[PDB]
């Protein structure tokens, strides 16, 4: 049982860390996508 | 008869000594088991 525990079970100390990292990266990516979305509109002011 | 009694009868002092030792060891083991049972409770506060 001790031997099987090393292969099956997860490491809860590391998984919450990885989850927080992924969530932070997702929020950063959503913000960057939102801010990089509205830069063809300089053409709108540029042509008028 | 006195020869046979050396092989059949027990020694009460040694027996009560071993009984007390075993009872102390069992109580210690139950305490240690109950103490090592809430080891995986830290991951619960870790993930929240």
């Amino acid at each position: 049982s001790e031997a099987q525990s090393r292969i099956q079970d997860a490491d809860y100390a590391t998984e919450v860390s990885n989850m927080s990292k992924a969530q932070i990266i997702q929020q950063a990516g959503n913000s960057v996508l939102a801010k990089a979305n509205q830069v063809p509109q300089q053409v709108l002011s540029l042509l008028q």
